[PDB]
């Protein structure tokens, strides 16, 4: 039966738009595959199409905004563009029909409407673009009837193993179809739509802006070989549009032209279902996936006061849908440096330097291939899976549909290698890559990240403790599916929790340190003299010199999140001797935080270093890292610690902006230098742990729960609106925010971990 569910869960969710790195396209989770995307653009000019044209996403003063209105991955949804510099406002509609054996089948809907400033008889090139990769695969344009190009709908038949037999149409669509008078008219037809059906060696396939330039780029060749030029040139739009040559071929183009407004569909019938998919099944099936995310919603993101009015469901309907929107499957090779040189190591001082020198031995390679099944932060600037963002991703995704979510944290530990590792960013086959200098491609087994997927993790337990719709919830409905995941995962999950205090370890027998356990004590690798990747607080300030000795209470706390949830698997799976080890190494960890990184003087947790006279000395930064083993969830509602914890989160003095709390403390004196990445700004990932530890406290008895109350209400309340403010009035999802001006800043469309808005406006953790 878990077998059964894993194959339903699999048809279930082969197809989607999973190509978050373009404006439309689709793939299904299969490396090599049929692909689709996209393209548009104004053409004025006789070369300025090559500047106007849209495919892979951007953000920038020439688009206004876009994203998804309404998603589901299992029934698809509506995406809207509004492109100033091309005059558009575009709708993608996105359905999938379940059927047959191949994963079903599906329909988009593109249409495009001028805006008010856009000159009326405007002329828009539209192509889709669709390419298929494998060896014994098939792909054919049926040839028009007609001379010089198709009257009505284009239809493309093709087969795969994967696919089996299967039909791509593309409509005749809707609007006006210039026509030029011009000679050339005689050779090339007066205007139409026009398939070329060309083959390239698959591993390029993905390339399909200079594959459709090269094209164009030989009609116009043609053009001046055949003696049309300056004298008497036919009108631009008709110079880019490609001679018709429908074929076979492993990509096919297909184009069209429209003056004023435009709409055309996309019909995918997988032969193996019922009859073939229709232009009115798509427009019923658009219908109905709305009706069910509607009420999916309403339910499952019930927002409480004061966020109930219908402007902030609507702002919580858009945050979340570009966050599920944004899931995507990747494919390909990885750069990763196999070499375990011995300066990656950093055990002297000035490790950088060496480990520096060891990079520039250059001994990484392309290795996989792999695949990821995630959601991404960054559709324009970063779209690829990264490790501890996910952690956040899943948390609302999980609410909607942790079987979903569960897909996804399996895709993820599928990467990890036999020491324990995965690779921090993802960046998976030529693709992904070209979104990313090559300085910035190799990935290093020593780098860790964050171990945010336990979180999602532990809400997944906390359920199973306590047909789309079936699906969605289906291992947390039969216990014994839920517990055979965790019990093919579980051992994953210990491989990574070794792996950490492997590779992870901070040295306490080596220096005068003194504390309960001689085991307990964790450095990130990785550290360079401004920064730490790795921890994800990428220039939080450290100690300083970067030092062997050095020890990280933020990684500690993440050891201590790894270690509860693997009690709590552990005992799920009655695997005693492992849980009495967890026992003890919970019980080290609990101590080890007080004697190694607790600051009396300060009033918080601190990192540590050792001295210039080879002494312990903690290094006190108020600030996102100063309350990790209270964000982590680690400390006791009584702990006096705690109580302290809490003066300096609600101190207005240090870390309380009436925006949410500041990374950094305004009174530290690297609040704000630098780069000031995480040293000043309000990141929402941080204040949702807090906002969920408060609440915690808020509602057990104990001490301080007046005090957590008021914090939480504040917090909860000053968090939602800026983010809300901020989407009021640019549209868009920030990195971060600005805790003087309120202003969101850093990248735009990040949705993205500043989507856990939606849940914190959801309350009742
Ligand atoms: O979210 C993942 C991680 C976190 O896990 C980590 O905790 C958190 O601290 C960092 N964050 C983001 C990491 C990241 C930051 C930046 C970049 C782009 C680098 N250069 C560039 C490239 C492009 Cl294509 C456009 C633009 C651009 N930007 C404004 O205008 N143009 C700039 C890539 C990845």
């Amino acid at each position: 039966l878990h077998s059964e569910i894993g194959r339903l869960n699999n048809q279930s969710l082969l197809w989607g738009p999973y190509r978050p790195n373009i404006y439309f396209g689709t793939r299904p989770r299969i490396g090599k595959s049929l692909m689709t995307g996209l393209m548009w653009g104004k053409i004025e000019s006789y070369t300025d199409f090559q500047h106007t044209v849209r495919y892979t996403c951007e953000q920038n003063e020439g688009m206004k905004g876009y994203g998804w209105d309404e998603y589901d991955p299992r029934r698809g949804g509506i995406q809207s563009i509004h492109d100033i510099q091309n005059g558009l406002d575009i709708t993608t509609s996105f359905v999938k029909i379940p059927g047959g054996a191949h994963g079903g089948s599906w329909a988009a809907r593109i249409k495009g409407t001028l805006n008010d400033d856009a000159p009326k008889d405007q002329k828009t090139i539209v192509v889709f673009y669709v390419s298929q990769e494998g060896e014994n695969s098939e792909l054919e344009a049926v040839p028009s009837e007609n001379e010089f190009g198709y009257e009505g709908d284009v239809i493309l038949k093709g087969r795969s193993e994967a696919l089996g037999n299967y039909k791509l149409v593309v409509t005749k669509g809707k609007g006006v179809i210039p026509q030029s008078d011009h000679d050339l008219s005689r050779l090339r037809g007066p205007g139409q739509t026009v398939v070329q059906s060309l083959t390239y060696p698959d591993e390029v396939l993905w390339q399909a802006k200079p594959i459709l330039f090269q094209q164009l780029k030989a009609g116009i060749d043609w053009l001046v070989e055949n003696k049309y030029d300056v004298a008497d040139p036919p009108p631009p739009w008709q110079v880019y549009l490609l001679a018709n040559k429908p074929g076979s071929g492993n990509v096919h183009i297909v184009q069209k032209v429209f003056e004023g407004d435009f709409e055309f569909d996309i019909l995918f019938s997988s032969e193996s279902a019922g009859k073939e998919v229709t232009s009115k099944d798509l427009e019923r099936e658009v219908k109905q996936a709305t009706e069910v995310f509607g009420e999916r919603f309403a339910r499952v993101f019930d927002l409480k006061a004061p966020f109930q009015g219908d402007n902030y469901k609507k702002f919580g309907k858009s945050m979340f849908s570009n966050l599920i929107g944004g899931i995507g499957y990747f494919y390909g090779h990885s750069l990763v440096d196999r070499s375990y040189a011995p300066e990656y190591d950093e055990e002297n001082e000035g490790f950088w330097e060496d480990a520096a020198e060891a990079r520039a031995r250059h001994q990484e390679a392309l290795e996989g291939p792999y695949e990821l099944f995630t959601s991404i932060p960054s559709r324009p600037f970063f779209p690829r899976g990264f490790l501890w963002d996910e952690g956040f991703h899943l948390l609302p995704i999980a609410d909607w549909d942790i079987d979903l979510a569960l897909e996804i944290i399996k895709s993820w530990y599928n990467l990890m290698d036999e020491d324990g590792w995965i690779a921090r960013e993802q960046i998976l086959g030529a693709e992904a890559r070209s979104k990313v200098p090559k300085e910035f491609q190799t990935q290093y087994p020593h780098y860790a990240n964050p171990p945010t997927l336990f979180l999602v993790l532990d809400n997944f337990v906390e359920r199973l403790r306590k047909l789309d719709e079936t699906l969605s919830t289906a291992s947390v409905d039969n216990p014994e599916v839920g517990l055979e995941y965790l019990r093919r995962l579980y051992p994953l999950l210990r491989r990574q929790f070794d792996w950490f205090r492997k590779t992870q370890a901070g040295d306490i027998k080596s220096y005068d340190r003194e504390a309960y356990s001689t085991k307990e004590a964790y450095r990130w690798r990785g550290r360079t003299v401004s920064h730490c990747l790795t921890s994800g607080l990428d220039d939080y300030p450290r100690p300083q010199p970067p030092h062997p000795g050095e020890l990280h209470v933020d990684l500690m706390s993440w050891v201590g999140v790894m270690v509860k949830s693997l009690i709590s698997i552990g005992s799920l799976l009655g695997a005693t001797e492992d849980v009495e080890f967890y026992t003890k190494v919970l019980d080290a960890i609990e101590h080890n935080l007080d004697d190694l990184h607790w600051s009396e003087k300060e009033g918080c947790y601190c990192d540590a270093t050792i001295d210039e006279f080879e002494e312990h000395k903690l290094v006190c930064h108020k600030g996102y890292i100063s309350l990790f083993p209270f964000l982590t969830g680690l400390l006791k509602p009584d702990s006096p610690k705690l109580g302290k914890l809490l003066a300096l989160i609600g101190d207005e003095s240090e870390l309380w902006s009436p925006y949410g709390l500041r990374s950094l403390s305004k009174k530290d004196e690297f609040y704000g230098t630098a780069e000031n990445y995480w040293r000043s700004p309000v990141w929402i990932n941080i204040n949702y742990l807090a906002i969920v530890q408060l609440y915690n406290i808020a509602t057990q008895d104990g001490p301080y729960k007046e005090t957590a109350r008021d914090l939480y209400t504040r917090l909860r309340k000053n968090i939602v609106e800026t983010v809300y403010r901020n989407w009021e009035e640019t549209g868009f999802a920030w990195e971060q925010y600005n805790p003087e001006t309120g202003k969101g800043q850093r990248t735009q469309h990040f949705t993205g971990w500043t989507s856990l808005v939606v849940k914190i406006m959801s309350g009742h953790h």
